[PDB]
């Protein structure tokens, strides 16, 4: 999917904003956690949309929130 | 423990002062969950919004909650 500009984020309701993030986050955990991307991904849209729109743009920062998101559910393994 | 800052001190409190007040008794209530990380750990949370950090403060289960997600940021930023 193309990038969404930030003049369409800021024209999308509530519910357009979540899909439209939601599916382009969605492929990018997929890269990096396949099994666990729609779990995260929900995650993610719990963030407000500035902060998740920045995860579209900055690689380094995606990455750090997956493995941020990887160890919160770790985290709560009672292995 | 020191007693709890109470609301009207806190709107009261220079930046400065609120960031010595909360992190004197944040560091306090994170010392009890992660003893080694808590300064830094603390640091963190110190660059919240002070009516955010001072929630944690308030209620034990958000405080829990922010030190996880502090430790998994602090994993993240392994350099290895």
């Amino acid at each position: 999917l193309p990038p969404i500009t930030p003049q369409e984020l800021e024209s999308m309701s509530p519910q357009e904003q979540r899909a439209a993030l939601g599916d382009r986050l969605f492929l990018k955990v997929y890269e990096i956690a396949p099994e666990l991307a729609p779990k995260i991904t929900g995650m993610f849209l719990e963030m407000k949309p500035k902060e998740a729109y920045e995860l579209l743009n900055d690689q380094k920062r995606l990455e750090e929130r997956v493995t941020e998101a990887l160890c919160v559910l770790k985290a709560h393994q009672t292995a």
